[PDB]
């Protein structure tokens, strides 16, 4: 199991001011480190954050966290469950900031909640250097759903932090799972007046101001003041990134469909769904490290059965291993770019049931 450590710097906090933290299982023979960001939506104003505190409190506070957690999927230490990185040092960072890992604002006389996601990642990295990370050769920052978007927003900052601290030999890389969203037209639509009616772009623009949210520097410089919300969308931020990033994305992601107001399918909805798959596939055509099956699902990398899905005969653990080999051009029988071309959910027989 992975063991809980609360941060020694207790000024870096979850939403309610309790200390943030991480779960760790060391592997002393290994110089590989996997730091995984949890997901779980977000909140963007006082009223909706208050509701989240009543019934989603573990995503806002460490008060009730358990002392241990079992590693699953890519966080498993058994080769049977994790063919890719079973011998690595494993870290699970709980999401308790409700800010897509972007925030840098403390609780104060002016702020009911703290939004410190960007500062939590930096503080975890700092405290791990004293526990073995100083001797690493590869640090893979991974994450699912809001945590996948968090990888995109934070991977280059982790790289800059380690360089400035004097560790230029640690190779920082990202693995973004189910965090690559489209700011597309919705299937049915409403003007932004509450949580359920506010479209992704309008909700993120309000959140960024509420959280004091920060985005990667090169993307910020392209879009400029007031337009930083654009950098939460993978196809817009990815081209600006310098660290290698592997992108895992279902073509018909369930969270994407929910934000699009989609739930015996007639012509209009058939065309909408087929167009969404085509648009997603278009955005990945120049992403050389990617895995994108034609399934209706959400998240995969910490699921126990993540080994089952294949694209063109290649599983996800195999694709990631091929990525590792490519970063030692293309490799015989060891592909890294795997995107389905069939146009309807479950046209791939390996999709999750
Ligand atoms: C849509 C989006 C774009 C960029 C960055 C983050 C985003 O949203 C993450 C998320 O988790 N959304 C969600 C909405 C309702 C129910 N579940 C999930
Ligand atoms: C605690 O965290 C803040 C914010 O990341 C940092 O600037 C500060 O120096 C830390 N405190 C100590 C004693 O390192």
């Amino acid at each position: 199991d992975l063991r809980l450590h609360l941060l020694l710097n207790t000024s870096v906090t979850c939403n309610d001011g309790s200390p943030a933290g991480y779960y760790l299982k060391e592997s002393r023979g290994s110089r590989r480190w996997l730091l995984f960001l949890e997901g779980g939506w977000y909140c963007f104003n006082r009223e909706n954050c208050d509701s989240r505190y009543d019934t989603m409190r573990r995503l806002m506070s460490s008060r009730d966290w358990p002392r241990t957690r079992t590693g699953t999927g890519i966080l498993s230490s058994q080769p049977e469950e994790n063919p890719y990185w079973w011998n690595a040092n494993m870290v699970f960072i709980p999401y308790c900031s409700s800010d897509v890992w972007s925030g840098a604002s403390s609780k104060s006389e002016k702020n009911e909640y703290a939004f410190m996601g960007a500062l939590i990642i930096q503080e975890v990295v700092r405290e791990l250097l004293g526990r073995g990370l100083s001797g690493a050769k590869v640090l893979l920052l991974a994450g699912s759903s809001a945590g996948g978007t968090g990888v995109l927003l934070n991977v280059d900052r982790v790289a800059e932090q380690l360089e400035k601290l004097g560790y230029p030999a640690i190779q920082v890389r990202g693995l973004a799972d189910s965090g690559w969203f489209l700011d597309n037209k919705q299937y049915r639509h409403t003007d932004c007046v509450d949580t359920i009616t506010c479209a992704p772009t309008e909700a993120i623009r309000r959140g960024i101001r509420y959280w004091n949210g920060v985005v990667p520097e090169r993307c910020r410089r392209q879009f400029q003041e007031g337009e930083e919300w654009n950098c939460f969308f993978g196809y817009k931020v990815y081209p600006t990134l310098r660290s290698p990033v592997f992108v895992v994305q279902w073509l018909f992601d369930e969270a994407q469909l929910t934000v699009d107001n989609v739930h015996p399918v007639q012509e209009g909805l058939r065309l909408y769904i087929q167009n969404l798959g085509r648009e997603l596939r278009h955005t990945l055509k120049d992403v050389p490290a990617s895995f994108a099956p034609a399934c209706l699902s959400h998240e995969i990398i910490i699921r126990s059965h993540w080994t089952d899905v294949q694209v063109k005969g290649t599983s996800l653990p195999r694709a990631l291993h091929c990525w590792d080999r490519s970063l030692h051009t293309p490799l015989k029988g060891c592909p890294v770019h795997l995107v389905d071309s069939c146009p309807w959910p479950h046209c791939n027989p390996s999709c999750p049931t």
